[PDB]
């Protein structure tokens, strides 16, 4: 929860959930749970953008 | 499917603000929203210890 | 153009372009140009469905 | 981005009805629509011989 990468991902997913599909998804280039979650947010962003 | 995406972004905000008991919705979907929900749930479990 | 798998993919992509995201994309399980095109139509279908 | 998807479905209908000269739109996009357009264009070329 408590670390900065987590809060930053939460901010990024709030922007995508409000329809801002251009903002860059941080913290992808890692293999732990933070990186798995970041890559999922990124794939969802790309799908929502192709649909718009 | 904005409703489930908004629900899951609100739940991740609760976990990121230190509520590690938050129930994570939509884990059973067989699409990217259910993969994201599963990953939020795995992160939540890992933080709890 | 002229073969049945091609016409069938064209029908399937017409349905997805009209918003019918449930119909099954045929001809994916092959490696030639027909199968590459079918798998692309399928990935687009899945993205449009997650966005809806 | 329904407009480009409708455009590319209409172009694929022209090729599937035997117009192998049809210009295929949207090949330069860097997303799934541009991958689909590229694959329609590759199929069109392959049919022409």
């Amino acid at each position: 929860t408590i670390t900065r990468p987590i809060i930053e991902l939460s901010n990024t997913f709030d922007k995508i959930a409000e329809g801002n599909l251009e903002a860059e998804v941080p913290h992808q280039n890692r293999a732990d749970e933070i990186g798995i979650l970041a890559k999922s947010i990124e794939r969802l962003r790309r799908s929502l953008k192709v649909a718009m």
